[PDB]
C-alpha cells in the first residue's frame, strides 16, 4: 500500500478513472475534458521544411555554429540575454513554438516546486522523507533526508543505464507507462518506489531517476494537489509562459518528474530568466533568494565522484536537482540524456536552451561536443 | 497483413516507433517532440470554478434554459448565428477554450475530408471499397460501394452497444487503445475491420462506427497522408481555428476517426459556419457546393428504420456522416454518444453546438431532452 494519493479529478475514488472505466460515469465528465491524460492522442494541426537559423551577432564570434548544432542533433535553441531573445535555431521539421521532451532537465523543475514549498514551510529538507511520505519505509528512502534526496546523495541498487533492459530504468519506464508493462511489473510509479533498495550509506553523489519521483510524492502529501497541478501552481502558471507545458503522467495519474516535461525552447529560457532573476517570475516569486544563491553555490564537492563530469569541470557538484560545473564562470545547468540543456550564465546575464535528438542517450563523446558548445556560446555572449 | 500504411514519421518502418522503441534512433528524433502521441500525458497550465452563462437573446424565449442545460450534463453550448456568437455557456470547471471530445461528431469531420477527395476526383464514391483497399477482400466491406460505407447501409454482424462488455464496440475499442487489450485481440484499427463479416446484404442504414475508420483508411491509401495529416490538411487547416483539434490514434499512429477528435466548442462552430457558407471556409474551400447540398438533401428515407431516431424525426434519413432530421425546418447534425452535437439551422443561417457528458452513452430519455434543447433553441432564432 502507497497510501493516500491526489485524485485524478475532485471526488475520484482511489486509481479512478483507468483505461476501462474512463466512459463511465462520474469520470467521464472529467476524461471527455481530458482524453489525452488516458489515450495516446496527436495534434491537429490549425495552421497550414527548412531550418531557422537566426544565430546573429554570436554568428561573428561562431561562423560555425550552425554546423556544430546539426552535428549535435539540435533541434531548438535559443539564447537569452537578459530579457532580449538575441539567437535562435530550430531544425527543419520543429517550429519555433513546438513543445519538446526536456528528460531529465525536468528534474530542475521539480526542484523548484520544492524549494517554493520549503520558502513556505511545508517542507524542512532536514526531514526524513519518512516524515512525508510514511508509506516509503522498509526501502531505500527510509533514512535519508529531503536534502540528501535533492542532492542524490543515497547509495541505491538502480541501474541508471538507459539502454541496458535489464536495468531498473527500464522497470522504472514500464511503471510509469514509457515501456510496455512486463508481467509481475509494479502497478505504477509509487509502487516500484517501494521496491527500492540500498546498502543504508549516503553522502556520496549516485544519480537517480527514482529520486525526483519521490520529490514528486513529497510535493503531493505537503500539498494535496496532483503533481502535473503542482507544477503549474507553484512553477508553470508564474512564467508568463507562452504555450501548457505538458508531462507524460502514469496509469494513476501521476506525473513523470523524473523525465516526463516537454515544453517550447522560449519558455524554457522562463525558467532560467526566474533563477538568474532571483527567483522571481513576472507572475510572483517562485523561490526565495536563498534557494537561488544556494544552487548557484553548488554541492559538496567531495561527494561528487562521478569521473565522467569531473573529467569536465574538475570542481563540480551537484545540488537541489541542478548540476553545478563549478568553473570560472559558475556555470550551472538542467541536464537531460540525448542533449537536453537549460545551461545558465550568470557572468552574462544569460540563459542558453538546447534541446536535442543525439542517437545515444549519453556518452563522452556526445557530452564533449554538448557542453564545448555551451561554454563557447557563453563565452561569446562576453564583454569586448 | 493489412497492406501499406503512411508512416508515422518520413522513412519510418511499419509500425514503428512502438512503446518500447521510440527512445531509439531514428525515431527518437520524431517522439521527442510528439510524445503525446505515444504516452499519455497531462497540460501543466500556463494559467494560474463557476459556470459562465452568456444566453444571450434567447434567454428570454427560453428562460429556464440554463437549468435545461444542467438537466443535460451540458459542458459547453455555442449557437452561432451568421458569424456571430450570440449564445454561449460553460460549466464550472471548462474553461471556454477547453478541448471536449466529439464522440461520433467525429464522423462528421471525417465524411468532409472524404468528400474533399471526392471533390479532388481522388475518391469515386460509386467504387468498391476494395478499389482503394484490396486488404478488405474477404470481409464485410468486399462488395459495398464507398457511398455505402458513407451512408452506413451496409449489414454487419457488429453489435454497436456501448455498455455490453462482448460487444464488438469494446472489440473496436481495446484494438484501438480506447481500452485495454485482451490476449489475442486485434494488433490495430486496421487488423479489427478485415475481421468483419455480414450476410451481404445492403441498402438498409445500420449504424456502425467500423465504416468510418474504414472511409479513413481509404483516405490514407488515396493520399499517402496518415489520417491525422488529412484532417488538418483537407479541413482543420482551412478553418482559421482558435487552437489545433487532437485525436487519439493506435499504436500505429491510424486516428480514431469514428469518435476520438476533441476541440473547443467554438471551433467546432466553424464547421458548421463552413457547411452553412456551401462548403467555404476562411482559408479556402472544404467540399463543394455540391457535397453539401446532398448533406443538406438527406439519405433515402427508406432506409433509415431506426425506431428511435423516426419516432423523433418520421421523414429522417442518414447520409455522408450526417443525421438528417428532415423536419420543417431541414436540420442536420453531426451527433455523438453523452450528448455531443454539431447541429445546423440553415433557415437561421445557425450553428448550435453543444458538448455534454450524460451519464449514459445514448438512451431515450436523454436524446428527447437533447433534440428538445436543439428544437427549441433553433426556433428561438426565428424571425419575430
Ligand atoms: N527513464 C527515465 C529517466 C529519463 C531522464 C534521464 C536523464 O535525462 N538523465 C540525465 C543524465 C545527465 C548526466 C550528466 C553527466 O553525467 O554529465
Ligand atoms: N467506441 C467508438 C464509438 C464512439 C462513437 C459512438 C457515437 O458517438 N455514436 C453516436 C450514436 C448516435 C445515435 C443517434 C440516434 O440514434 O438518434
Amino acid at each position: 500500500s502507497t497510501g493516500q494519493h491526489p485524485a485524478r479529478y475532485p471526488g475520484a475514488a482511489a486509481g479512478e478513472p483507468t483505461l476501462d472505466s474512463w466512459q463511465e460515469p462520474p469520470h467521464n465528465r472529467w476524461a471527455f475534458a481530458h482524453l489525452g491524460e488516458m489515450v495516446p492522442s496527436a495534434a491537429v494541426s490549425r495552421r497550414p521544411g527548412h531550418a531557422l537559423a537566426r544565430l546573429g551577432a554570436i554568428a561573428a564570434q561562431l561562423p560555425d555554429l550552425e554546423q556544430r548544432l546539426e552535428q549535435t542533433y539540435t533541434d531548438a535553441f535559443l539564447v537569452l540575454r537578459g530579457t532580449e531573445v538575441v539567437a535562435e535555431y530550430y531544425r527543419a521539421g520543429f517550429a519555433p513554438d513546438d513543445r519538446h521532451l526536456l528528460m531529465a532537465v525536468s528534474k530542475s523543475l521539480c526542484g523548484t516546486v520544492v524549494g517554493a514549498l520549503v520558502d513556505e514551510g511545508r517542507i524542512d529538507p532536514a526531514q526524513p522523507v519518512t516524515e512525508y511520505v510514511p508509506e516509503l519505509a522498509g526501502s531505500v528512502y527510509d533514512g535519508p533526508s529531503v536534502l540528501q534526496v535533492l542532492d542524490m546523495q543515497i547509495s541505491i541498487d538502480y541501474n541508471e543505464d538507459y539502454v541496458d533492459p535489464a536495468s531498473e530504468v527500464q522497470t522504472h519506464d514500464r511503471s510509469a507507462g514509457w515501456r510496455t508493462r512486463r508481467h509481475g511489473d509494479p502497478a505504477d510509479t509509487y509502487e516500484f518506489l517501494t521496491t527500492l533498495r540500498g546498502d543504508g550509506s549516503t553522502g556520496e553523489f549516485q544519480y537517480c531517476s527514482a529520486n525526483t519521483d519521490v520529490l514528486a510524492w513529497i510535493v503531493e502529501r505537503v500539498t494535496g494537489l496532483r503533481y502535473v497541478e503542482a507544477l503549474s501552481t507553484y512553477l508553470w502558471a508564474k512564467l508568463d509562459a507562452d504555450r501548457d507545458a505538458t508531462i507524460t503522467v502514469d496509469t494513476t495519474g501521476f506525473g513523470f518528474a523524473n523525465g516526463g516535461v516537454s515544453c517550447t525552447a522560449r519558455d524554457l529560457a522562463r525558467v532560467g530568466r526566474m533563477m538568474l532573476d532571483g527567483g522571481v517570475a513576472p507572475g510572483g516569486r517562485v523561490v526565495s533568494e536563498d534557494w537561488v544563491r544556494r544552487v548557484l553555490a553548488g554541492g559538496s564537492h567531495e561527494a561528487m565522484t562521478d569521473k565522467g563530469f569531473t573529467n569536465t569541470f574538475p570542481d563540480g557538484s551537484y545540488t537541489r536537482q541542478w548540476w553545478c560545473t563549478g568553473n570560472e564562470r559558475g556555470n550551472v545547468s538542467g541536464i537531460g540524456i540525448h542533449g537536453q540543456n537549460l545551461w545558465l550564465d550568470p557572468l552574462t546575464d544569460s540563459v542558453i536552451v538546447k534541446l536535442s535528438s543525439w542517437p545515444d542517450p549519453y556518452t563522452e563523446h556526445w557530452h564533449r561536443l554538448q557542453n564545448g558548445i555551451l561554454l563557447d556560446v557563453s563565452r561569446a555572449l562576453d564583454a569586448v
